[PDB]
């Protein structure tokens, strides 16, 4: 049996969308309807306000924290909006943080225009191990853009500090990395091999784990779940029938559970339950254990504290889900003996 304490952390939050730990015990965390808040032991503080498109699953989404932070004061967030028209269309921007009186200063977009809608924005930003930042987007309801390689909507994107695609990047001055993406809202890079992983939201059924490579086509909409064909890449997990909703997810690692290392944890939205899958040698799936059904309803992100503890999101205030007292929280799970 697994032993743990949990804690909360923080709550009253509406949609904790991404959550970014500072060390000791400060966490940066989005808010869907838009706003940045910094966590402390001491209390609750409003680094910035944003103007986002808050309807369906836009929103202030993804954050992430410069690789040099805070020597390097930058913040990446990803961000939905209303375009010319009325149409939702989804940015990320950057802003220095003061490391002083958390202030958040000269914000700019760095990539604009991506496709959006009341569903399908995808969302999750990470500086993977090269230093460059990842962006998941979805399909924005139209699944044929996944497949369409001069479209930033159903893909991962891979840019630098300053959202120029990398001379080494896949296809042509193009800020994709992989495609055939459904809903994309979960990346991660397991700790010592330095694969790539990836979660998706399948159509009903078929949620995916996937294995990212470069210039790789994840098949969607031509296909879902394991499909095995040549053309596209399968996901090393595929939920057939069943439905996770997963979103965020990041390997263990740290002191904390020394026994859970290299193991993938995947907060789930509808699933409302914390996944976690073990990998053995070349990345094959020994086992996947299933945590926390329906106790707390709705978890959307899942990252590793300073000392190794996990942090979970709840999501139970997008009304998908139904409420617990001063939902939503930060929770984070620490080991017995701590
Ligand atoms: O099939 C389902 O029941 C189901 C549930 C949910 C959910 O729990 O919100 C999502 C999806 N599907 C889905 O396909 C999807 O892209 C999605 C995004 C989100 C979100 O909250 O950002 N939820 C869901
Ligand atoms: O994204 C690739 C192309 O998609 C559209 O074309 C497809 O869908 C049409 C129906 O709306 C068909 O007429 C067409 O034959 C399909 O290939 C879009 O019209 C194209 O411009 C895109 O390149
Ligand atoms: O045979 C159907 C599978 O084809 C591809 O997988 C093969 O090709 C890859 C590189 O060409 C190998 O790494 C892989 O191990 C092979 O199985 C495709 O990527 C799979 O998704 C298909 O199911
Ligand atoms: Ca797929």
């Amino acid at each position: 049996e697994w032993k743990f304490k949990i804690s909360e952390v923080a709550s009253d939050l509406e949609v904790p969308w991404s959550i970014a730990p500072l060390g000791g015990g400060r966490y940066l965390v989005t808010e869907r309807p838009g706003r940045l808040v910094l966590i402390s032991p001491s209390g609750k503080k409003l680094v910035a306000s944003f103007d986002v498109a808050n309807v369906g699953e836009a929103g202030l989404l993804g954050l992430a924290l410069h690789p040099e932070f805070p020597k390097k004061s930058w913040v990446y967030l990803y961000a939905s909006y209303f375009a010319e028209g009325g149409h939702i269309r989804n940015r990320v921007i950057r802003g220095r943080l003061d490391g002083s009186t958390f202030k958040l200063k000269e914000v700019k977009t760095l990539i604009d225009g991506i496709p959006g809608a009341y569903i399908h924005n995808g969302g999750r930003i990470r500086f993977g191990p090269d230093g460059m930042l990842y962006i998941t987007t979805g399909d924005a309801a139209d699944p044929r853009l996944a497949q369409d390689l001069s479209s930033l909507a159903g893909k991962i994107l891979r840019v630098d500090e300053e959202g120029r695609p990398p001379a080494d990047n896949p296809f042509p001055n193009s800020p994709i990395w992989s495609y055939g993406h459904r809903n994309p809202q979960g990346i991660d890079w397991h700790r010592a091999s330095g694969v790539m992983v990836a979660t998706e939201h399948g159509p009903v059924g078929h949620d995916e784990v996937n294995i990212i490579l470069k210039g790789g086509n994840y098949g969607w909409p031509l296909a879902t779940g394991k499909a095995g064909r040549g053309e596209f890449v399968d996901p090393v997990i595929d939920t057939g029938s069943e439905t996770w909703a997963p979103s965020g997810a990041s390997f263990v690692h740290g002191d904390m559970f020394p026994g859970l290392r290299g193991w993938l944890l995947i907060a789930c939205l509808r699933g409302s339950m914390l996944a976690a899958v073990n990998f053995g040698d070349n990345m094959e799936v020994r086992k996947i254990s299933t945590f926390f059904k329906n106790v707390f309803g709705r978890l959307r992100d899942v990252v590793i504290d300073d000392d190794g503890g996990i942090l979970i999101s709840t999501s139970n205030r997008d009304g998908r889900g139904s409420l617990r007292a001063g939902d939503d929280k930060i929770l984070k799970i620490v080991s017995e003996q701590h």
